[PDB]
């Protein structure tokens, strides 16, 4: 199955009839994963109970020659975000 | 540094004044993570553009238990999921 955000923003418009429209909460759905984002660049752990928790980790930067193959390398650092799965995505999903 | 889903419910509440208020707001906020939650279920392969992607996994057992304070382990063979990071939360965190 695919499933894309407008999947996300249609659901919540259609069981929250008299408030959200398709139209408007396709935004409402935007500043979900905007802040996350904001939030994770501004040194923070984004805790979302029962579901799990979105932390950062950082690479290393790798340099020298990678001595399987011979070829030299200069592969720098990066951050990136990772997660932690919680109860929702545990045992309320596992049956 | 750290950050609820508290803060997802105002931040919406904060665009729309009028229409949705943070303990409202919380409800809305909460029911995305419980229409990923429900996809992830059947194993729907939800990828969210420019966010990442949200897929199963199986849990691998484990029977002990730790020594060190007295506590069981007692993982079964259970379903849960997993996130791979996508451009916002690798690349365009990362500077």
């Amino acid at each position: 199955g695919h499933m894309s955000k407008k999947e996300l923003a249609a659901q919540i418009a259609e069981k929250f009839t008299d408030v959200l429209s398709k139209t408007h909460a396709e935004e409402i759905t935007n500043f979900v994963f905007d802040h996350i984002k904001k939030a994770l660049v501004a040194g923070k752990e984004v805790s979302i109970a029962g579901f799990g928790k979105f932390a950062v980790t950082e690479r290393a930067a790798r340099d020298g020659r990678n001595p399987s193959t011979g070829e030299t390398i200069k592969i720098p650092a990066s951050k990136s975000a990772k997660f932690k799965a919680g109860k929702q995505l545990k045992t309320d999903l596992n049956n």
